């Protein structure tokens, strides 16, 4: 009967839950939370981290985002996210690990300045440590022809990353340096439902 | 026929695979690795992370350690390691995730010095944020009646951490502070399996004091 999400206006983690949940064809109340100090009924549901996205249904919570994704894929078996073969499903998880390791690309092209920035290099390796292994324009994108988990796990690349370099004024991400997955970023655009769960394009530019 | 693990002589992660791999009643050839710079036929199997344990069988590698445990459960299903219900299957993975999310806590107050030591205090919260929520002297240890996945993910507590403090001369870990899980630490001693892939304790004690 009941299915309840806890999250903010623009967390890429709260996004990765909603998309997965929305492809499933599942309804969901959405209750917002404060950027700073949160509510109590959520901190009761994640007293450990006190972090969104927290996902509950019939009052039973599931904290942390990458574990939520793997819950919903084997509860509603409409539009599978994860591969069906135990080995390629094992490979697929190895990449969501890597996408989570890669996220440290955001923590260096966003929240730094001056010299403490260019004590960096990793992002350029990851994008190559990407493309050159995954293949998302020789055939479709990641997990089969439609949206897989690795796609959703990397939406802070497909959408949020293009919109952040306008805090470093950087042009790392372009069809001259990383062509194979710049056209993959199109993941942002398509899907007449994913097509919102993502906020407006120009509004976010203001925030950075 | 063939099944291969690649790793070092006493990595807590390489232990974490082998026990899991052992419970199922599965053989495994074992190839050792260089403390410093590694071989090529391993980095051909793990060009991305370049850290053991790398696990292969029928030439098909699986790098990264917590995913290997979940691989062995799904083709070799005798005494299942993961829960059957999608919720507790989510929690048990939610718990491996926390144990591994914390892990820089164990490596904080152990192999560091001066200020960066007592700049930790997370260990004492997590160790309480362990037993104050686990409550597994109520029944067995973690996941069900036999060894469950959450246990193996936290073997760097059950074995290494007890050893590892007598380099900073710390006494954080005692049965007086964490009784539900100090008595759990005897997961190592009990159980005819965790026993043997775990090296000697007194040999290991020598390594850290150096």
């Amino acid at each position: 009967e009941e299915v309840k999400v806890y999250g903010m206006m623009a967390s890429p983690f709260v996004s990765r839950v909603e998309i997965a949940l929305k492809l499933k064809g599942v309804e969901y109340k959405y209750e917002l939370e404060k950027f700073g100090n949160f509510s109590d009924t959520l901190i009761k549901y994640n007293p450990v981290y006190k972090k969104v996205p927290v996902f509950v249904h019939n009052d039973r919570p599931i904290s942390e985002s990458l574990v939520i994704l793997e819950y919903i894929d084997e509860t509603w078996k409409q539009n599978p996210l994860l591969p069906s073969d135990p080995y390629k499903r094992a490979l697929v998880r190895f990449w969501t690990k890597f996408i989570d390791d890669k996220c440290l690309s955001a923590a260096r092209k966003a929240t730094f300045s001056i010299d403490e920035k260019e004590r960096e290099k990793g992002i350029e390796e990851t994008e190559e440590a990407f493309q050159i292994l995954e293949n998302e324009l020789k055939d479709k994108f990641f997990g089969g022809d439609e949206i897989g988990i690795v796609d959703i796990a990397g939406i802070f690349i497909a959408f949020w990353f293009p919109i952040v370099q306008e805090a470093t004024r950087l042009k790392l991400f372009t069809s001259e340096k990383f062509p194979k997955l710049h056209k993959w970023s199109e993941d942002l655009s398509n899907h007449p439902i994913v097509k919102e769960i993502l906020p407006p394009r120009e509004s976010l530019l203001a925030y950075f």
